[PDB]
């Protein structure tokens, strides 16, 4: 017995449709499931509206990382700015039968739910801007010094459309935020969209989610993730099948550089070395992105050959914001108050 029956055995709570909560919402029916808990559909009596609430799971782990979640979104939301329209409001919170339970506006589908709609043929490059305008405007959001909020878990996931017919876009997940003072985990971010100072154990700060956005701009595009990794070390040698080695100022200082890479006596690095001749990539910096986008023959796949919008020109300019938005170095890797400048944007 679970949470005296209200519970399941992975500490989530039993959503029963047509139930009502404090005489108040109306559950209609479940959203989706995640590590945090669930998101349900429900009908606020009093306010008559629609909307989101995201039920904690009923462990003390996940209670006390959704109570940083809820600081930093009220925390977001009282600073004024039209910028803070780009982050999911949270109308309210409350506890109920041993769940935190956060009330959000109510939005529409998420990117992946659309490159899903598209059969994974991707988005138009033009929708592509729209979205990365946005996003680069949300970033900065989080960059202002006050705030400083690093989202570390981007993913189409976590980007929704406010309406589904519409291309407005707002950020959501907020669990596995932290504040650039405060970070209080090392394994984080889905493996797809990891950056490499994650990847290598070392300290990360905002340039995490501007690694990220690069990722998941490429993938709205082309319809498949850039870099598919099945664990650590695939995802580490699929970077480099791409953008090549990282420097060897960073390795010289990554605690877990050795657990993908291995110091020459020249004092360069390389891959580690791999037995009886296994090949399974791609030599480092031989996948270029150049042919990934189909740059010169009609973006990717060919699939837009011939279309309105998706010039030569306007892909070489896709490419240059990708590739400074996937720069090894996060000193280096473009900011969001410079990457809204880039010429991908202009109008
Ligand atoms: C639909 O409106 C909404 C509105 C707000 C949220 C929200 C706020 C915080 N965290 C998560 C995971 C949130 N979701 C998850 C949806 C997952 C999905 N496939 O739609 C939301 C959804």
């Amino acid at each position: 017995v679970y949470n005296d029956g209200y519970d399941d055995d992975n500490y989530d709570y039993i959503v029963k449709n047509g139930e009502k909560w404090m005489d108040r919402y109306e559950i209609d029916s479940l959203i989706g499931k995640g590590s945090f808990g669930q998101v349900v559909k429900a009908y606020d009596r009093v306010e008559q509206e629609w909307v989101a609430i995201k039920i904690i799971k009923n462990k003390k782990a996940f209670l006390n990382q959704a109570q940083i979640e809820v600081r930093l979104l009220e925390l977001m939301n009282k600073h004024d700015t039209e910028m803070k329209y780009y982050i999911v409001h949270l109308k309210r919170h409350f506890m109920f039968r041993n769940h935190l339970c956060l009330v959000f506006e109510m939005l529409s589908y998420n990117l992946y739910d659309l490159l899903r709609n598209t059969n994974f043929r991707g988005v138009s490059l033009n929708l592509t801007r729209k979205f990365a305008q946005q996003m680069c405007t949300a970033l900065l959001f989080l960059a202002t010094p006050e705030l400083s909020i690093i989202h570390c878990d981007l993913k189409p996931e976590n980007i929704l459309l406010c309406n589904p017919k519409r291309s407005a876009i707002k950020i959501v997940d907020f669990g596995s935020s932290c504040q650039l003072g405060q970070r209080i985990y090392q394994y984080i971010q889905s493996r797809f969209y990891r950056s490499p100072e994650v990847l290598l154990g070392m300290p990360y700060d905002l340039a995490i989610d501007m690694w990220s956005l690069g990722c998941i701009l490429v993938e709205m595009h082309t319809g498949e993730p850039l870099f598919s990794g099945a664990n650590e070390v695939d995802q580490m040698n699929k970077i480099v099948e791409v953008l090549g080695i990282p420097p060897a100022h960073i390795l010289d200082q990554a605690p877990k550089a050795r657990k993908f890479f291995e110091k020459l006596p020249d004092g360069t690095w390389n891959l580690k070395k791999t037995k009886d001749g296994k090949r399974e990539y791609k030599p480092p910096g031989t996948r270029k992105l150049h042919n990934i986008l189909g740059v010169e023959t009609g973006g990717p796949g060919g699939r837009r050959a011939g279309e309105s919008g998706h010039t030569v020109a306007d892909y070489l300019k896709f490419k240059d914001l990708i590739l400074r938005m996937l720069d090894y170095d996060p000193k280096t890797r473009i900011q969001p108050y410079y990457a809204l400048q880039h010429s991908f944007f202009k109008k």
